[PDB]
């Protein structure tokens, strides 16, 4: 599997977190710590300006990665709906590295 650009996408999503410096304010990020019999559970829930977006769900046992599967997951979410594609930046804000975004 040979992605790159496509990240560049999906990371925008996680790029909603606090610790970035270019996530705006509107989505939220909630973090369950949980035993390795359920890895952590991912909680994101974005603004009554966004449709869907939220993840609940365990996956991976770390919160880092369990985030980036509701975030992942919340990517696909927005991306099978995008309908508030006028409330996210388009590609224009995505005319950025894979690796920069995120």
């Amino acid at each position: 599997i040979s992605g790159g650009s496509s990240i560049s996408m999906m990371y925008k999503y996680c790029s909603r977190l606090p610790h970035d410096e270019f996530f705006q304010p509107k989505p939220e990020f909630q973090f369950k710590p949980v035993d390795e019999f359920g890895g952590t559970i991912c909680r994101i829930t974005l603004p009554a300006n966004a449709p869907i977006s939220e993840i609940e769900s365990s996956l991976l046992p770390s919160t880092e990665a369990a985030k980036k599967d509701a975030c992942l997951k919340a990517v696909h979410e927005l991306h099978n709906l995008g309908v508030l594609n006028d409330f996210l930046l388009p590609d224009s804000k995505d005319e950025i590295e894979d690796e920069l975004s995120d």
